[PDB]
């Protein structure tokens, strides 16, 4: 697939932003703690390596990846800091791990115990394993004290291993009620506590447990989110910084006519005039990603609101405008534009989904620009 | 970046798009030609390989919806008519130009200003295709006193070429044939103002050409139809058996056993009823596989298995029946035993059209081709 490069439509990422919302963070972390900027899901659909550059101008000292391919590509970028994958690696690609000097997590001693073999007898190249112990996410992890224990002592028992951490993660670290958090918190501690040594990462934090649990344990937190300038919690909660938002997305008028009362719009003709209107034709739909959901919402030009009313189609949408306007004006989709502005979480609302998603499905097919 | 070394991928099965081609192009009249619109990179299905399936099976042109889209399929080797669906900026016309691609056109001005740029020059003429608004209520010219002013514009100049005219219907997959003979009536008129038409005369895509066969025209944009999906979702039976293209697969990275009353996922939106065996599977929303496929159930050894929880960026949780290792195929859509997944059913969770859960499908899970 292409990026449509000679479309109107495209996506802007304010850089320096992720920078000022790294760099207020790490103000507010002890100087004993790292900062890890996790940029998966191609830097939450921002773009990872510039997300990863931006994320190390403020402070981060490691990255936060998903798949094996991503943490690849931010060496290929040139990234020389360590990476760690946060996920399960398939066996076959354990030579992957050692020749681009990743760091993988690890959930079950099965996997360290066939990933011995296949490992050189001494390797001058150890492998860098951070063991995942869940303590209520439920997705992946030992339910130890005691499996964990296993793991770690088996772990050492290799010089072809090394670990370098051992981390938790928290499900709900954005809820404004902390009974189930200060649970999984405890299984964590029931549990480095059965240990007699701890690796130099510790690790438990993402953007809302960072923003709303700061005196918790640990040496070194996984941002996400939150350095993309979007508020963890949607609108639950208020973050402990004012966040700053590096996505926009704008477009534009390129067509505009106006229909009679009682014509239909759209598929199905979900939608027809009231009375002489202004329809403006927009060059994004829903394989850009921009859901059909996304009807009633309303989205920018020269500073008022304008109603997409029919269905939104594959590659674009209609408008209602205000008063007659040429085709040209720049249309905001999300973003600031005189009073008003469209927030991510907006767009989310309207989904009734989180921005989280939002970012990720914005098609490739829309083009990036940095500045 | 292709997540290749995760064992999570789409498979496109080619053979069926071009089957599902040929069956079209042999209830068609013959003499009119099937044009398979490829936009958004073949409806997630990949613009190219579904392009050169569709020629196998009897496409003799092709419908993209960005400019630079034409110039993919170019550059690839396609040297087939290529009709741009929407507006070109006027800055562009240059490169219609260089790879000789048909625009269409819904205003006059767009005609006398791409005039100028055009010639001053007598070589190649700029393949221009009308489109009049009879109902879509997106562009185009509205009445048939228009485009006529048009056609008689694009014939008075040697730089244009009109290779022809059509329009969208909005509803002609809807049971309620109502509004659906409205547009056609409307471009009826229209027609009949014109001593001349050009070498196309398109007006149907997947829909019509099922259910409204006997419509006017010598070229339909067959869509949808070429992937196997229907049209219509669920409302109307396809005329001739279809058969999906599409396949999503992944597999158990992570098997386990919870107690009684255990949480997952985020939010912990799910609580164990009692001891199970819950399932790790390499995919989430950030793969287009959306948080709303929560109560959904994915397919392995042909069995159902509840999503359970949120679903995350990255994976999801399933419960599993029996206990089991690592490693097992995960059928997220298409058949695994006497079970069945389908874009459709994808489609009626998410509350949407398989159209979209098609293209939201992420550049990250690799496509495989056969
Ligand atoms: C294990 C883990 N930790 C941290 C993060 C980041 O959390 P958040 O995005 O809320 O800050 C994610 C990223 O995908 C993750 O799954
Ligand atoms: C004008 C037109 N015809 C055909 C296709 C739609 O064909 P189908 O409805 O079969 O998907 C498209 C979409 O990109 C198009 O807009």
């Amino acid at each position: 697939m292409v990026v449509g490069w000679h479309r109107p439509t495209r996506l802007h990422i304010d850089t320096q932003a992720i920078t000022e919302n790294v760099q207020k963070e790490c103000q507010r972390l002890p100087e004993g703690t790292a900062l890890f900027a996790v940029v998966k899901a191609n830097g939450y659909g921002h773009g990872a390596v510039e997300s990863a550059k931006a994320a190390k101008k403020g402070g981060a000292t490691g990255f936060c990846v998903a798949l094996l391919d991503e943490a690849i590509e931010l060496r290929e970028a040139g990234v020389q800091d360590p990476i760690l994958i946060l996920s399960v690696v398939d066996l076959a690609y354990v030579p992957l791990l050692i020749q681009y000097d990743l760091s993988v997590t690890v959930a079950t001693q099965e996997w360290l115990e066939a990933a011995l073999q296949q490992l050189t007898p001494e390797s001058n190249t150890p492998l860098r394993v951070h063991l995942k112990v869940d303590t209520g996410m439920g997705r992946i992890g030992f339910l130890t004290p005691e499996e964990t224990k296993q793991a770690v002592r088996f772990v050492q028992s290799h010089k072809e291993f090394l670990w370098e951490g051992i981390f938790t993660h928290f499900s709900t670290a954005d809820e404004i009620d902390t009974s189930y958090f200060e649970k999984q918190a405890g299984r964590f501690k029931a549990v480095l506590a059965v240990l007699e040594e701890l690796p130099r990462y510790v690790h438990v934090s993402n953007s809302a447990t960072a923003l709303w649990h700061p005196d918790v344990p640990g040496n070194m937190i996984r941002y996400g989110v939150a350095m993309y300038g979007l508020n963890p919690s949607g609108n639950k909660l208020a973050p402990s910084y004012a966040l700053k938002p590096a996505l926009r997305l704008t477009s534009e008028l390129i067509h505009v006519k106006r229909l009679a009362a009682g014509e239909g719009i759209g598929y199905g003709e979900t939608y027809v005039t009231e009375a002489e209107e202004w329809i403006g034709t927009v060059p994004i739909g829903y394989a850009d990603g921009w859901l059909r959901h996304l009807q009633g919402f309303t989205v920018l030009v020269n500073g008022k609101r304008c109603e997409i009313v029919g269905r939104v189609c594959m590659d674009q949408c209609m408008i209602r405008l205000a008063e007659e306007v040429p085709v040209g004006p720049v249309v905001t989709l999300v973003g600031k534009d005189g009073n008003e502005e469209n927030t991510l979480q907006m767009v989310a609302e309207k989904l009734e989904t989180i921005h989280y998603e939002v970012a990720c499905t914005f098609s490739q097919r829309i083009p990036r620009e940095y500045n």
